[PDB]
């Protein structure tokens, strides 16, 4: 497992991408990868028997919680995750299908120009679905403060019974830091598609 | 763990598919099995203790979620991914034989139309696996939208008890996305054996 | 890990072998332990305690499961799959121990004979083993199908109380799978040896 | 994993050992390995929770459960298992420090004379290790067949409550198949020992 | 797994980098990932479920673990880890990236003059994370011994009940292994650079 | 995973160790890590939970357990592996970073007996570490076999409830185990610097 291996994986052997995202982008990839790896094994564990309400009638805890989280955090980030990865895989399969094509047997400019393309497509691709979870995380969760106790009421339960949230500060933590590797990757993808159109500008003229 | 590796694995050495199968299908399938693996790991867990039901007679929760859940989703998507990848693994094989007999010592050219009529097979048989598991996913559950709470009524269960169904709203994002592959996949395949024969009749005029 | 590699794995290195050791067989086996493993971790998981009966006599659940299900299917299995894959580990090690003893230094033919013997026994043993559990399968379970709920009535159970058997019809689904597989293995093995013998007298005359 | 290396490996690289070791010794210790690991963790899972007394004092059911099984039969075949590796273990790492030894510069017959001592007192001490384990077992648990319920009786259990003990016919089934391998291996080393012996003796004279 | 390749992964290949961080650093990370390691493991398991409180009011034990203990010991520790890994591995991603730069094609004296800056700015990063993370530390839980039982007063819990902390001494003994790694660290981080600075300073006379 | 490979990364690549460190100590080591990971996995399970009370005021079982039990016998063999394996860590590192320096370019005698000192200081450090846990096991825990039941008496428990401890006479082989493993590594240790140091001054001489 060298380095040279690892930064190869993580770069998906494509010639058109810059430093950003051949080590900031990875690189937050990485720190964002093993926090959540965490948060899922730790903080957000059996999260359906962590939250709690002070009821004795079956099944109204399941519907408080499905009431007041419809998606848990960690879904939502593995989600995330899976998502804005999606492109950098089609990536790096589009540049290993082009090198065994070129195997086989100028018709690679045309080909470079096309995977320059498909990386900057892909970008903006990675950057809208980075705004999206955002938007999303923001609409689900107003604010960035795990709530520490809810005011439960739904069929189930009656006399409308409070419900209390497990480790409400380790979670707020563990918030903070996935929506700053988040805001940074839209900020380097910003930055990367700038840097990419001026550069291609700037060889035009 | 490079990308021509994982590339290579996952095109099965198969000089007959294109850009299709060793691009597109291939990341859908790594698409599809992370979001197996994410749902099966933490969506549906001990679902058959997250399935509740207002009741205090044993075996009671038991019955009522075997009356309507017959078939899990995830092992109903685990069984699907296993089927559509069983001719996928064949091919793989087949390619794999002929290498070998080959490598023990025209016919090449038999060898080569006898694997492209085995590629062309098993994407039909791929399809028509992903449209069966696509039908039965209809009859066992209408709609895309998991149910909320059901009105059981069983044998070991008097008095018909309501049972409610642990994070719905998360079941059914994972159902869209799940159909959602399945869907593509079947667009893809269809594709190819299309563009294959599409491509094999122009060669022969 | 190439398919080459995977290939030549599955194959046992053995010369004798026709495609449908190669491929078929190879695949199957695969196949079965894909489905084996699914149902071991999902469908098996805690039989013990998802086993339930309406007594409150503690020991009485123990005994009943273990009265009408002395020996759970995904054990038998288990023993099913390591049974019948003994044969081929051992044809591989005589394999490997064979190019062992030549790589030290005709006697070659007589050790390629061997070989053949040598597989040809492997395989009758293997179809004989599964013959076996194929009938040991039919004797403890007689049909197909899981028994949905059964009148248990033993010492520690007083009132014959009757208990509940927890996913019946997943488990008949998945049973249908194995005996299916097992079932393709018979005729596997079967046309191997008829092959081989056909093959070899032709060769004698 | 290629089969030359798992074979190798298997072997310790040893070039006194005949090829009952290199492939009926290596093939029963991967046969027992995965009988041990199934029965480990299927068969023999929480055994404490899993023995059962129809009693209500806590700890009760602790104390019967030490006092007719002091040790569980996996706990002593992992035992068995390292112990009588442990032999193998010492001449795979005698004849990797040879070779150390050798390739930092006769001597060579001297060093494979010593080779061949270590080797057959090794397998000496590894049937022992077996014979010890055998009598162990038979001391521990007289016959072959778990028991299926017991009468226990001492301080924290009053009224000399009864316990029970799950899966008893599936436990009796991988005893037997656990003494089966244990008592082939002694056989196995028991030949290795008299071959060796007369290979010897016949190439003195 | 060879030496050498451990070593160079845990170096980073910066050629920058003196003795103490290719030896005694990456050592020490070693020694603390194992601690921390088998502290989440073992020690602070269920660490919801250890903590105990005499009351019976449903979410009372959740509150006061909350209240006593905002952020568990191995999740701080579990951040600290990631957080001053991050700058060794940005060194390590830019390593990488310069190497690829300088494959694609003096410029390699201003490369090694930006990358001297790099790593000592990355070192001073380290330290400033693990200083902030000791005093964070201090923070949470003053002095090095965890607290045996506590007082709880909050609202789901009446009559101030007070609470029990599972393995206190245990727990006692794995804080003072963490701070110690933990300060060897910093004392390591100032020493790179102080004889970086000396070093740098007496080549530039 | 050759044996060659498995010896060296054992001996760390020190060209000064004995036949001693090289095949017995590793060996040792190898037997104590089975042995360890055997009774963690299972002897000392979820052991809060099996170290059980006949009392029913919460948090008495707790306490009761830490106070008999400061730090469980795996936890103290766990940190003596760590502690006593760190020394062999550090030669390790030592070698392959002289090795490094070496690669970059008499001076080389000098580094040869630097890495002598090193190695027989780490032996001595190792030697301390292994009887330092020695005499803190006979402090902790007098004598070598598991207590049966205690009586327990502290601040939670009223009225002088009694424990009980699961597995006794399984725990206490592990520990007999364990303590023979620690033993004769103590012995090798010894034995490797006396050795070291006869040798030397003979050659001195
Ligand atoms: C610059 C950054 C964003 C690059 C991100 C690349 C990541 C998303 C890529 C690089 C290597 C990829 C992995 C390569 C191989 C496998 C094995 C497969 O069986 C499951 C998916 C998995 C694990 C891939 C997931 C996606 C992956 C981790
Ligand atoms: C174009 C797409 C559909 C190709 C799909 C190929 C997939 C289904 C193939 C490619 C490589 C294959 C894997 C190769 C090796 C192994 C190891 C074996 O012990 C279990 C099965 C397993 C894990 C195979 C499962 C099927 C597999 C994952
Ligand atoms: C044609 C078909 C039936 C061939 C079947 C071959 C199967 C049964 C063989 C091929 C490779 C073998 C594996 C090779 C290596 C190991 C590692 C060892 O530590 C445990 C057993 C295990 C996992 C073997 C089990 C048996 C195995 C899986
Ligand atoms: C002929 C028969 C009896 C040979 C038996 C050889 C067995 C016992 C040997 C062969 C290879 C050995 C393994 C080689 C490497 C490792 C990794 C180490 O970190 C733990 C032990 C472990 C897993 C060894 C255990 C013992 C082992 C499995
Ligand atoms: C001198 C010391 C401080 C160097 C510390 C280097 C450590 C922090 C570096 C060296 C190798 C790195 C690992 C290399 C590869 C991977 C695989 C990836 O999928 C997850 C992260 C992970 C596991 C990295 C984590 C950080 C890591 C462990
Ligand atoms: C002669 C005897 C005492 C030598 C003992 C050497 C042992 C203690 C050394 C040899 C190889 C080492 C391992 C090499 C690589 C890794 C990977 C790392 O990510 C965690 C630590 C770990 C697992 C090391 C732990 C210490 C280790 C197991």
């Amino acid at each position: 497992m060298n380095w040279t291996g690892l930064y190869t994986l993580l770069s998906g052997v494509n010639r058109h991408s810059t430093a950003i995202g051949r080590v900031w982008l990875s690189v937050i990839f990485i720190f964002r990868i093993m926090v959540l790896v965490v948060a899922a094994e730790s903080v957000w564990g059996d999260e359906k028997s962590s939250f709690i309400c002070n009821t004795l009638q079956p099944g109204c805890n399941s519907v408080c919680y499905d009431q007041f989280f419809p998606i848990s955090h960690v879904r939502l980030w593995s989600l995330q995750l899976i998502l804005v990865s999606t492109p950098a895989l089609l990536v790096a399969m589009h540049v290993a299908h082009q090198q065994h094509i070129e195997k086989k047997m100028r018709h690679k400019v045309h080909i470079s120009g096309t995977l320059w393309w498909t990386y900057v497509i892909s970008v903006v691709f990675r950057l809208l679905f980075e705004a999206v979870f955002m938007y999303v995380f923001y609409l689900l969760y107003p604010g960035y403060a795990m709530v520490r106790l809810v005011k439960c009421d739904v069929y189930p339960c009656p006399n409308t019974v409070d419900c209390f949230v497990s480790r409400p500060t380790e979670k707020t933590v563990f918030t903070v830091f996935m929506l700053a590797a988040s805001g940074i990757c839209i900020i380097l993808n910003v930055a990367e598609v700038v840097y990419l159109i001026i550069r291609a500008c700037a060889r035009r003229a």
